[PDB]
């Protein structure tokens, strides 16, 4: 769910505000999304959009009670570093994949301010 995403970013950059910096950014990262990526964090939004579609279209996923955004999942934050737990399901172990590979992408690229609040036209 969202919420153990947001915690997931936390666990690998402490010093963020998940919801705030990485919302309304380049022409991916945010609700939505299309065009030429801007910069290297834009492309981890791509990836990270892109794998929320094939989640969506999983047969082990319940349609639309098992959706991205709201179905929990069982993981740990240990030393800064996430684990996705084995008693997860099929559905919810592939869901917390997708959050893990997306706040390992943003901690290792560089955070451009001028790429905040583009207009389409640039993409
Ligand atoms: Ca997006
Ligand atoms: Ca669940």
């Amino acid at each position: 769910a969202l919420w153990q995403f947001n915690g997931m970013i936390k666990c690998k950059i402490p010093s963020s505000e998940p919801l705030l910096d990485f919302n309304n950014y380049g022409c991916y990262c945010g609700l939505g999304g299309s065009g030429t990526p801007v910069d290297d964090l834009d492309r981890c939004c791509q990836t990270h959009d892109n794998c929320y579609k094939q989640a969506m279209k999983l047969d082990s996923c319940k349609v639309l009670v098992d959706n991205p955004y709201t179905n929990n999942y069982s993981y740990s934050c240990s030393n800064n570093e996430i684990t996705c737990s084995s008693e997860n399901n099929a559905c919810e172990a592939f869901i917390c994949n997708c959050d893990r590979n997306a706040a390992i992408c943003f901690s290792k690229v560089p955070y451009n301010k001028e790429h905040k609040n583009l207009d389409m036209m640039n993409c």
